[PDB]
This record gives structure tokens, C-alpha cells and sequence, in this order.
């Protein structure tokens, strides 16, 4: 077992209480999962709420509350500049001042699943061992109830789309990102290829975080003992052979046949897309997120979006000749 801090990003919402109450209720050990609450903004009521938890958490305060000079295209986005400054300061605190080896980053509007800690404890060794991974996330971007298999709460995947929303990173990655941290829109900046460098994140079939106060993502409620499972299938070499053979070995169905629930005997199928317009159209037809960041679809892996549709496993996939993302798919 390893020590992994939880870094909570807070500011001016008193409801950080709900976030902390759930983290503290499910935390298995204070020693294994120290909680550090970084509060920006100087909102007095929120500070009093965090302080009331005492030694159960460590309360740190972003020091520079000044307004930030924004570029000419960003007059409406001061808040995004402040968020980026806060993340830079808080992550620096976690990795430089506290000297932790990794951290799970969570925002104050997230509620955790019962197995949130078990999940990160089990996946941290994979992140440490596989250089092709750069994070573990608790979030399934297409995680609404009707799109996930409730009988497979233990199932995990690789994704090229950095989901944020409860994510684990190594101190080594902060060393790489810190020198070029952006002025604003930090998460979309991490999604650019110049930052991602082809690396993936682990993500679950059923989300381990949910937002409150995205609202339709289902929070897992069945505890899965991930530390007792064999997660070797997530190693790049095994995954890229087996999961891909599975996707391309599955029968192909036209999107309208999947939409209307035709050929129900086929419990796992592939819907093939061929260009940006067909991807957007097919994703919309099947109720899957259709937006792309730097050409990567939500929850996509080698261009493949996997989800459940009317109880059937569906892989919305490009032709197997796929060889990289095109950022122009906007
Ligand atoms: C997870 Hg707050």
C-alpha cells in the first residue's frame, strides 16, 4: 500500500462540505490518503467551513488574490486565468512543499464513490510502471446510467481523452508540465498533443466521481476490490492487442440498425465511421458525446468510443488503418 494525497481545489462554495464529508467517510486511512484542501479566493464562509474539520485535513490558501492581466481575446475569461493560477500553485505545493510522489486532484463539486480510494490504490502501480499512461481518472465521459453495464462495475479501459474530474498524476508529470503551464484553459491545454504526447489515462466503465450543485453521469455504488483483481490487461502491450482484436473482430452494423435495436443476438458490435462528419452524426444518433478536443473524441482510444446502447456493447470506431488523431476534426 502507498501513500497518495487527495488535493481538493476549493474557492467560494460552502458546499465543499459535501465533497469533504464523502471523502472522509470513505477514506480507509488518514495516513494512506492525507487530504489537502487548497482554497483560492479568500471566501470567508468557505474558509470557516474547511477550518472546522480541524486535523482531518490540511487547509492551505492560495496567496495571490490579485486580478490577472488577460490577453485581448479573453476579457470575459478572468475566472479561467485564476483557475489556472490556482492549479499551478496548489500542484506546486503538493509536489514541492509537501514533496508527495503523486496526487489525486479533485474539485470541490465532486462526490466520490465507495471504492474511490480502492480504485486509485490499485491503479497507482500501473501508472508508475507504464510510461504510456499519464493519468488515472475516475470519470467515464459517456457514463450515464443507460450507457454503462451495471453488471461490470470492475471493468476498466484506456482512453486518449484526458477526462480530469478526479485524476491521479505523478510528481514526474508535474515536473514536465510546470515549466510551460498555461495562462488559462489548463485542461484543454493538457489535451493538446504537444502536452499529451500520445499518452493515455485509465478510466472506468462506471464513474467513481459525480458532480453536484456532466450531471447525468452515474456514480458507482457497488464497492469493487480493485486491489484484489488482476489489472495486467491494462498494460499497453496487452490492451492494444486484445482490446483492438475484440473491437475489430466484432460484427459491423449500420448505425440505424443499432439505433433501432436490430439483430439483438449480437451483444457486441462495431459501428464504423469514416470521416469527421460521419463520426459526429453517428455519435449524435447513438447519444454519445460528439465533441472533440484536439481531434480526440470523449472516452476515445485509437479513435474508438465504447459504450452500452440498449444493453448492447457498441464500439464507434474508425477503420483499423487508423494512425493518429487529426486536430482539425473540430
Ligand atoms: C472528490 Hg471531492
Amino acid at each position: 500500500l502507498a501513500v497518495i494525497p487527495i488535493l481538493v481545489i476549493a474557492c467560494d462554495r460552502s458546499t465543499v462540505r459535501r465533497c469533504l464529508d464523502k471523502l472522509l467517510h470513505y477514506r480507509p486511512s488518514a495516513e494512506l490518503f492525507p487530504i489537502i484542501v487548497s482554497q483560492d479566493c479568500g471566501h470567508e464562509e468557505t474558509a470557516q467551513v474547511i477550518a472546522s474539520y480541524g486535523s482531518a485535513v490540511t487547509h492551505i490558501r492560495q496567496p495571490d488574490l490579485s486580478n490577472i492581466a488577460v490577453q485581448p481575446d479573453h476579457r470575459k475569461f478572468q475566472g479561467y486565468y485564476k483557475i489556472a493560477r490556482h492549479y499551478r500553485w496548489a500542484l506546486g505545493q503538493i509536489f514541492h512543499n509537501f514533496n508527495y510522489p503523486a496526487a489525486v486532484v479533485v474539485e470541490d463539486d465532486l462526490e466520490v464513490a465507495p471504492d474511490f480510494f480502492e480504485y486509485f490504490q490499485a491503479t497507482y502501480p500501473l501508472l508508475k510502471a507504464d510510461p504510456s499512461l499519464w493519468c488515472v481518472s475516475a470519470w467515464n465521459d459517456n457514463g450515464k446510467e443507460q450507457m454503462v453495464d451495471s453488471s461490470k462495475p470492475e471493468l476498466l479501459y484506456r482512453t486518449d481523452f484526458f477526462p480530469g474530474l478526479g485524476w491521479l498524476l505523478l510528481a514526474e508529470l508535474w515536473a514536465e508540465l510546470e515549466p510551460k503551464w498555461p495562462k488559462a484553459f489548463w485542461d484543454d491545454w493538457m489535451r493538446r498533443p504537444e502536452q499529451r504526447k500520445g499518452r493515455a489515462c485509465v478510466r472506468p466503465e462506471i464513474s467513481r466521481t459525480m458532480t453536484f450543485g456532466l450531471k447525468f453521469i452515474k456514480l458507482n455504488q457497488q464497492f469493487v476490490p480493485f486491489t484484489q483483481l488482476d489489472l495486467s490487461y491494462l498494460q499497453q502491450e496487452a490492451y492494444d492487442r486484445d482490446f483492438l482484436a475484440r473491437v475489430y473482430g466484432a460484427p459491423q452494423l449500420q448505425v440505424e440498425k443499432v439505433r433501432t435495436n436490430d439483430r439483438k443476438e449480437l451483444g457486441e458490435v462495431r459501428v464504423q465511421y469514416t470521416g469527421r462528419d460521419s463520426f459526429k452524426a453517428f455519435a449524435k444518433a447513438l447519444g454519445v458525446m460528439d465533441d472533440l478536443k484536439s481531434g480526440v473524441p470523449r472516452a476515445g482510444y485509437r479513435g474508438i468510443v465504447t459504450f452500452l446502447f440498449r444493453g448492447r456493447r457498441v464500439h464507434l470506431a474508425p477503420p483499423q488503418t487508423w494512425d493518429g488523431y487529426d486536430p482539425s476534426w473540430t
